[PDB]
């Protein structure tokens, strides 16, 4: 046995480009269950968090222990020690996690995407901050922030969220505590950062940041799609991953 975090591996396991998936607040690997369909060439490597869906123990407070986590898991599981191309897929909390890889110059860490992420996420809903503070998650405002549940796609993965609350109020102070925006300058691979126009929770702005502090950087805007981009045109996403690579 080991302390590794639990993984699921899939797509084409011999590919020389390596994608590690990398989940956000509230949520585990399951969320990427569409974007992985369009990724079947790729050796595809989707990480749980600690403390979210399979993999055991108390949740990182800060964005930077789950760095910790990540980078311990890069450099030491079986699965990544030895693959020599690894791109970084991080959405939500993980887009700020994947960012915060970059900076930690793994050897076999090549390129960085962050989807419907940031560096920094300082306009937060104060309302609904607030409200996270006092230990309550208003339903109402994460559904509008995905888009709502009507889109078949939604409904099924908005059920993939964690189910005890205490894990997305974690997640959300971690985010909200989270400023990388003054070390983006220091990553030395390529970064891609993807976004819908009409976010309200990860706002295409905090992308903007990204491209504009990134040295070696591209930026994709979706007209729709809010933070559920990557389950109702997981299509499009994977094919600005595809484009990137
Ligand atoms: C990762 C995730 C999932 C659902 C709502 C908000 C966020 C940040």
């Amino acid at each position: 046995s080991n302390a590794m975090l639990h993984y699921v591996h899939v797509g084409n396991k011999k590919s020389p480009n390596t994608l590690l998936f990398v989940h956000g607040s509230g949520c585990n690997l399951k969320i990427f269950g569409e974007l992985e369909k369009y990724l079947e060439d790729y050796n595809c490597i989707l990480l749980d968090l600690k403390g979210h869906g399979e993999s055991k123990g108390q949740c990182p407070s800060t964005v930077y222990g789950y760095i910790d986590n990540v980078a311990n898991f890069i450099t030491n599981s079986e699965v990544t020690k030895h693959q020599k191309n690894i791109t970084l897929i991080g959405y939500s909390m993980g887009g700020a996690i994947v960012l915060g890889v970059a900076l930690k110059k793994l050897p076999n860490v090549r390129k960085v995407v962050s989807l419907s992420g940031g560096a920094r996420f300082d306009k937060l809903d104060k309302d609904f901050m607030e409200k996270i503070y006092h230990n309550q998650l208003d339903n109402n405002y994460l559904l509008e922030c995905i888009g709502g549940i009507d889109n078949p796609l939604s409904e099924k993965y908005f059920e993939t969220l964690e189910k005890d609350p205490d894990i997305m109020i974690n997640d959300l102070i971690a985010c909200k505590l989270i400023d990388l925006v003054d070390n983006l300058k220091n990553i030395d691979i390529p970064v891609k950062a993807i976004v819908a126009k009409d976010e309200l929770l990860t706002l295409v702005e905090y992308s903007e940041i990204i491209k504009k502090e990134v040295e070696n950087s591209e930026l994709k805007i979706f007209e729709t799609g809010k933070h559920f981009l990557l389950v109702v045109n997981a299509k499009g996403v994977a094919e600005e991953i595809k484009n990137f690579i």
